[PDB]
Parts: C-alpha cells; sequence; structure tokens
C-alpha cells in the first residue's frame, strides 16, 4: 500500500465539505450516480468503434448496495473504470482545477449542491462518509483500491478482492449519524427525486 499527500486545494475542499454546516446532504447520491453514468457513457462510446472494449463485460448498469452491519453504502457501476495513473495523477489534476473553480464560485454565492458542475462531485461523498474506498478496474490496467479518510492523505494498492471485470465501486463508510442512507425507503426517495432519468438501469439492492 502506497500513501500519497493531497495537494493544498483539494485538501481544503475536503475540510470544507466535512466542517461546513449544510443539511442538504442527500445530493451526494445524485453526484455519484452521475459520475457512474458518465463513466458508462465513456466505455459505451468507445465500444462503438471497438466492440472488444466490452469483452470485460457487456452489461452497462449501476447498483446501489446498502449494508447495515458494515454501515456502508456502495455505488457500483460497470463503466470505464480508472487506471493507476487516473487514480494518482490524472484525477489529481482534475481535482485541483475543479476545486479552484468551485471555491471561487462558493465565495461568490454558489451553493455546495452545485459541486458537480465543477467535476469534483465525487467529494460530496464526504458529506455522509468518514472514509471512502474506491475499487476500480479499467481495461488497460489491473484492479486497484484507492482510499481516504481525509486528514491530508490517500492510499492506493492493488486490490485482491473479488475480480470486477470492469468498472468502479465507491464504498461509503457512513458517519454514525448518517445511517438513514442505508434504508430502502430513503434511497428510493433520493433516486426518484434526483436520478430518475439516468440512461442506465439503477438497481437498489435490499437486505
Ligand atoms: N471513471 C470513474 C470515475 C469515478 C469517480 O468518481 N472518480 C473520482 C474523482 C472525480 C473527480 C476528481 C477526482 C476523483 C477521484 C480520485 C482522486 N482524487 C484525487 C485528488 C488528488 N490526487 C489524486 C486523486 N485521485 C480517486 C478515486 C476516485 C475519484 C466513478 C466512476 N468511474
Amino acid at each position: 500500500m502506497e500513501t500519497f499527500a493531497f495537494q493544498a486545494e483539494i485538501a481544503q475542499l475536503m475540510s470544507l465539505i466535512i466542517n461546513t454546516f449544510y443539511s442538504n446532504k442527500e445530493i451526494f447520491l445524485r453526484e455519484l450516480i452521475s459520475n457512474s453514468s458518465d463513466a458508462l457513457d465513456k466505455i459505451r462510446y468507445e465500444s462503438l468503434t471497438d466492440p472488444s472494449k466490452l469483452d470485460s463485460g457487456k452489461e452497462l448498469h449501476i447498483n446501489l448496495i446498502p449494508n447495515k452491519q458494515d454501515r456502508t453504502l456502495t455505488i457500483v457501476d460497470t463503466g470505464i473504470g480508472m487506471t493507476k495513473a487516473d487514480l494518482i495523477n490524472n484525477l489529481g489534476t482534475i481535482a485541483k482545477s475543479g476545486t479552484k473553480a468551485f471555491m471561487e464560485a462558493l465565495q461568490a454565492g454558489a451553493d455546495i449542491s452545485m459541486i458537480g458542475q465543477f467535476g469534483v462531485g465525487f467529494y460530496s461523498a464526504y458529506l455522509v462518509a468518514e472514509k471512502v474506498t474506491v475499487i476500480t478496474k479499467h481495461n488497460d490496467d489491473e484492479q486497484y483500491a484507492w482510499e481516504s479518510s481525509a486528514g491530508g492523505s490517500f492510499t492506493v494498492r492493488t486490490d485482491t478482492g473479488e475480480p470486477m471485470g470492469r468498472g468502479t465501486k465507491v464504498i461509503l463508510h457512513l458517519k454514525e449519524d448518517q445511517t438513514e442512507y442505508l434504508e430502502e425507503r430513503r434511497i428510493k426517495e433520493i433516486v426518484k427525486k434526483h436520478s430518475q432519468f439516468i440512461g442506465y438501469p439503477i438497481t437498489l439492492f435490499v437486505e
């Protein structure tokens, strides 16, 4: 397992998301589903020119999996996934520019719910999670696990868990007072409210 330091900009955004008082936390789900949808759009478009792109899995879907025992909510997609370079370098670049733009918008009067317009909606996960674990598999690399509980660092290591084929799993280790997002009625409510028109099947698993 390798440990990396977040750059100042993104580290500051993570602290803002965790420290700022903001009750409309439910928007985190909309943001993660949108990220999954975007990733599914990407692998699907690539498959239009090269059908073999789907040899790692033809199914294009999004699954929402709650687990009360582990107190986790996992958003699973069979999108394009992320390579090690995406995890460490490429997305670091996006996180920096996206954070700078978002911060300037906030000081102007923008709201936290608009975070997705800046390409860093993934970080809205910290509105409800104390730790986020990302398991991902891209056609051009092996399966990896990215993880962070903030505090200025994140880790990346090869993942020996169940082979995914292709895609991304965002595991939200929920804060003690955010267990409402593990309830079927709550998740169904949020999905219908903000993600009813997503162009891929969203399956809400139950326990
Ligand atoms: N293709 C995908 C991608 C996603 C997705 O949401 N992607 C995340 C994301 C979105 C925007 C900016 C950074 C990151 C990031 C980072 C990440 N943030 C960083 C900040 C600084 N340095 C490296 C960094 N890596 C690490 C893991 C996941 C993500 C979902 C499904 N399919």
